[PDB]
């Protein structure tokens, strides 16, 4: 069963099959007085990984390093950060320090420099513009345009029809928002809607924050955005 928020200790790590080389990484860290469990992607790439965002923070993301070589045993060579937050580039020097090269969007890149937060090193081109898609290994990136931030990419893993939303999709038992701070409330519907134009095939949709779903969590994503919307 898929590991809940009050099952993760904040500094460890589990990990989720998702399908044949593909897996979540889980933990759990503070925001504003609660305790939240958030998701990243690993995908099998050859014979190394490929990891999307940071486990949030350098000791959880150091712990997600000991737990992959221990249940995987293969190096992770390269990491995505979804967009500038610390749930996605928090642990990013830990990353670098042992070894992983660092990419993101130039302007998450921009993004988390000018707030104080760690800063991935390598910027990916092709995606600055909503509806851009650009391969990178055995993944897609997609800019779906603005929507819990306005630099948050998905990730869709053709081997298996994953789909990964990270923060601007929402699981089906949420239904109030926050964090919006840094969200397009405007755009985000549209973006959802783009998301599920290039991904209709999606066989399993993984939320930035919760329990994994179905396309579903789209449709249930735009839902809570514009009720928070209308008032
Ligand atoms: C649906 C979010 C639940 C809690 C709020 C938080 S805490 C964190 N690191 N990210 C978020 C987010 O909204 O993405
Ligand atoms: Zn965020
Ligand atoms: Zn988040």
């Amino acid at each position: 069963e898929y590991p809940t928020v009050s099952e993760i200790p904040v500094g460890e790590v589990r990990l989720y099959q998702i399908a044949d080389g593909v897996w979540s990484h889980i933990a759990t860290q503070s925001f504003d007085g609660a305790v939240y469990p958030s998701n990243g992607l690993i995908v099998r790439d050859g014979d190394e990984l490929l990891l999307i965002d940071t486990a949030w923070g350098a000791k959880n993301t150091a712990a997600l390093l000991a737990e992959i070589e221990k249940q995987i045993g293969l190096p992770v060579t390269r990491a995505v950060s979804t967009h500038f937050h610390d749930d996605r580039v928090g642990g990013v020097d830990v990353l670098r320090a042992a070894g992983v090269a660092t990419y993101a969007s130039p302007s998450t890149r921009r993004l988390a420099e000018v707030e104080g937060n760690e800063i991935p090193t390598h910027s990916l081109e092709g995606l600055s513009s909503s509806g851009d898609a650009v391969r990178f290994g055995p993944v897609e990136l997609f800019y779906p345009g603005a929507a819990h931030s306005t630099d948050n990419l998905v990730v869709y893993v053709p081997s298996a029809s994953v789909l990964y939303g990270g923060c601007a999709i929402y699981e089906l038992s949420r239904t109030s928002a926050g964090n919006v701070a840094d969200a397009d409330l405007a755009e985000w519907p549209t973006s959802i809607e783009r998301i599920q134009q290039h991904y209709p095939e999606a066989q399993f949709v993984i939320p930035g924050h919760g329990l994994p779903g179905g396309l579903d969590l789209l449709k249930h994503t735009t839902n809570v955005v514009k009720a928070h919307t209308n008032r």
